[PDB]
């Protein structure tokens, strides 16, 4: 069984959308059973909270199921996940820092955007943005998750 953890700073705006998009893709391809899919935060700012309601509104428009309770990444996650796919370089710095504090790091840690055929490298925090910024995040997750599923690097 393969595993991927999507990560952003708070686990309310970006990573729950990536997770939900990816889970839908594998489910549509009859292989959800082969995959462990999750999302988590670098920080503890939003622990226990559901995804940003603007994100829920976006996913509803696109007919993508989403349900998550925000949680912080743990030391155990570096041992168990094949891939940790994050949103921006700040996430990446933080994840690399945490990963070096741990004995076992199975996970390949990289930017989700590094999979975008369109080379939109960074998935920017839409929290201080509007609905159009959530839509961009959504569209990025679609391209990136599809490409990741196709061929992980």
């Amino acid at each position: 069984t393969k595993s991927v953890l999507f990560v952003c700073l708070g686990n309310i705006c970006r990573s729950p959308i990536a997770e939900a998009v990816f889970r839908k893709l594998v489910t549509d391809q009859n292989i959800s059973e082969n995959w462990r899919v999750d999302s988590a935060a670098t920080s503890g700012y939003e622990i226990g909270n559901p995804p940003d309601y603007r994100g829920q509104s976006c996913m509803k428009r696109h007919g993508i199921p989403m349900s998550h309770v925000a949680r912080q990444i743990t030391k155990e996650d570096f041992a168990t996940f094949d891939y940790i796919l994050c949103m921006d370089e700040s996430n990446l710095r933080d994840l690399n820092r945490k990963s070096n504090q741990v004995k076992t790091c199975k996970a390949k840690i990289e930017l989700l955007g590094s999979y975008d055929p369109q080379k939109q490298l960074i998935i920017e925090d839409p929290y201080y943005g509007n609905d159009s910024d959530f839509e961009t995040v959504y569209q990025q997750c679609v391209r990136c998750c599809r490409a990741f599923l196709e061929k992980a690097h």
